[PDB]
């Protein structure tokens, strides 16, 4: 073993492991700041995690390995100094103006400040923030006046994406992050996923505002207000609101949504059953037509990115049914006015969503019919959460009220899409329904399930086999086409996320600091509520939804064909031949 002396504490060890986690084990007190994902920024190393070695002198603890004979002191006032100085130093080129900064509530950096007492040598006060920030995006935005340079956003975008869009950058002689060649992120290959936002420990990386939106329209008096919320945001809103993890929020919120005066709630939940009742019988309609196979689902905008920019030889395979959202919105258009009488042009159409791309999605040009979008206004799980406090809305304390069921209702199957896994499960409980006309018993497909980045089943289809594949991770996307798995078999049917864990893990979610992320599997906790409701509900099959099936009947006909598929689909394609391309 090792014996090792912490403030005065002598601990035997044979583990091999650095300061900083062998304390945290140890329930002993060390801060940091740019470590993260195992990783800290190795070009300009935050020194927020010094301790004292006897013999040594001062170290980062985040990446000096324990030895034997160590004598370690955490508080010495030689560190607290050195520390204290490294906040002060961030102070001088940080807008320190909590009071309408969006992580006031939850800023890693803040709490930093207050634990260490630090201040700025010289105040940062830009009279001119436009040099600084970056709202060309549709889904991201840049506010560089609160950027620590900690490069958590830069490793996290390459472990999650392997994308590397996320870049440090030389402008002017001064370092910055940002996209390649200081583009707009929409502009290169970004998936827009989110996962730096994430990853950053402040309000430097930050969705694309829609809360503007929202309330023009709530206030206009001829406009009609539509929110649906995505599966995950009845699983993981809670914890903005002190409530702890995984907390089936479901009624709080539409008893929220309805005090924040929008006139019609809905639930994504629906869309998600109508993108599977599209779905599944474009999988009937392809196996009956031998392909083109493999078919990829269409429902993540973060692999429609991926698949555009890095493998546009796949976009025709991809399902042309519309992702929840969308399919949602261009119901909410046509279907919705026809039993309300509303004026189509009146209804303006809100999501929440656990994700930033989904903003890229909705305002995709030919995401619209007649002239009315499919989908006004796209705001994250943490945008509803400020909504919701702005408002003084005690959301821990409301009862719980049920969703307006026209386009409210929702079978287990749609209820798990926000899980890795969940769409390809809801799938196939009505792929094989269709294929082999009947009613199966065995629905549950944890073969598909869990934390695992690429997971394939084989899987019995009208008395044939069919080989179906989970990518989670938009860079086990990339692991899966790059190593030659694709080629290995003849894949049928596969689902991917951009998002490792699925939209539960999205980038429009609320952050979690490092220290709970030690602590909560936080995508297993949030993946778990939805699981649950799918385990207690009724219809547990899209095409049980009897609202959904009502709205077939009486207005849609029969899905993958007629006026179904001349309007809930939207293909992608390739660029054309053209040369320079
Ligand atoms: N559209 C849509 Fe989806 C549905 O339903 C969400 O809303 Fe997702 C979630 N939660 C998000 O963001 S997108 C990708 N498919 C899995 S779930
Ligand atoms: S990022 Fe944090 S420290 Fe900076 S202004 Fe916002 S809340 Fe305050
Ligand atoms: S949105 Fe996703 S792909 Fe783009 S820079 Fe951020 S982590 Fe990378
Ligand atoms: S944007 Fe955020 S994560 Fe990225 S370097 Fe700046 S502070 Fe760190
Ligand atoms: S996995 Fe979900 S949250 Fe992540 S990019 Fe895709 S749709 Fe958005
Ligand atoms: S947290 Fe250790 S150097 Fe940044
Ligand atoms: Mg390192
Ligand atoms: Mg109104
Ligand atoms: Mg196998």
């Amino acid at each position: 073993m090792k014996t090792i002396i912490i403030n005065g504490v002598q601990f035997n060890t044979d583990e091999d492991t650095t300061i900083l986690k062998f304390a945290r084990d140890n329930n002993i007190d060390i801060s940091a700041l740019c470590f993260l994902n195992n990783c800290n920024n190795d070009i300009n190393k935050c020194e927020i995690c010094t301790v004292e070695v006897e013999g040594t002198g001062l170290v980062t603890a985040c990446d000096t390995l324990i030895e034997d004979g160590m004598i370690i002191n955490t508080n010495s006032d030689a560190v607290n100094e050195k520390i204290k100085s490294r906040i002060s130093q961030l102070l001088d080129i940080h807008e320190f103006k909590c009071g309408p900064c969006n992580r006031r509530e939850n800023c890693e950096f803040l709490k930093l400040v207050i634990k260490y007492k630090a201040r700025a040598s010289k105040p940062f006060l830009p009279k001119d923030k436009t040099e600084y920030v970056d709202e060309r995006s549709k889904s991201l935005t840049v506010d560089r006046t609160k950027c620590l340079l900690c490069g958590r956003c830069v490793n996290a975008c390459g472990k999650n994406t392997e994308t590397y869009a996320m870049k440090f950058l030389n402008k002017n002689g001064k370092t910055i992050i940002g996209a390649e060649d200081e583009k707009c992120f929409d502009d290169t290959n970004c998936l827009l996923c989110g996962q730096c936002i994430i990853a950053c420990p402040v309000a430097a990386l930050s969705e694309k505002s829609h809360m503007d939106r929202v309330k023009n329209a709530l206030n206009a008096p001829e406009k009609h207000v539509i929110v649906a919320m995505a599966p995950s945001v009845r699983a993981s809103i809670g914890e903005l609101f002190n409530m702890g993890f995984g907390v089936d929020v479901t009624g709080k919120i539409y008893t929220a949504l309805r005090q924040l005066g929008f006139d019609k709630i809905f639930d994504i939940n629906f869309g998600a059953d109508m993108t599977i009742m599209e779905e599944a019988t474009e999988l009937v309609q392809r196996i009956e037509n031998n392909g083109p196979f493999p078919m990829f689902t269409s429902c993540c905008p973060g692999w429609v990115r991926q698949a555009e920019n890095y493998y546009p030889e796949l976009l025709n395979n991809l399902s042309s049914a519309k992702s929840p959202q969308q399919i949602f919105g261009t119901a909410s258009k046509t279907y919705y006015p026809s039993i309300s009488g509303l004026d189509p042009k009146n209804v303006f159409t809100v999501t929440v969503m656990p994700c930033t791309s989904k903003k890229f999605e909705a305002d995709r040009p030919q995401m619209e019919k007649d002239g009315l979008r499919d989908i006004d206004a796209v705001i994250t799980t943490r945008e509803l959460a400020k909504m919701i406090k702005d408002a003084k809305i005690p959301f821990a304390k409301l009862e719980d009220s049920e969703a307006d069921p026209a386009m409210g209702e929702y079978s287990g199957a749609g209820a798990i899409f926000g899980a890795t896994g969940g769409v390809m499960e809801a799938a196939l409980r009505s792929a094989k329904d269709f294929a082999e006309n009947a009613e199966l018993e065995d629905i549950e497909y944890k073969q598909v399930r869990g934390l695992n980045g690429i997971k394939e089943a084989e899987v019995e289809i009208n008395n044939n086999k069919y080989n179906v594949a989970v990518i989670n991770g938009a860079s086990n996307l990339f692991k899966f086409m790059k190593s030659g798995m694709i080629n290995e078999k003849q894949y049928h049917f596969i689902e991917v996320m951009a998002c490792h864990g699925g939209c539960v893990n999205g980038g429009g979610q609320p952050h979690v600091n490092p220290k709970d992320l030690e602590k909560v599997d936080i995508k297993k906790v949030r993946a778990s509520v939805l699981y649950n409701q799918d385990e207690h509900l009724s219809k547990r099959k899209s095409h049980e939804n009897t609202a959904l099936v009502k709205m077939y009947q009486n207005y849609f006909g029969k899905p993958g064909e007629g006026r179904a598929h001349e309007i809930l689909h939207f293909k992608y394609k390739k660029s054309a031949w053209s040369h320079p391309q």
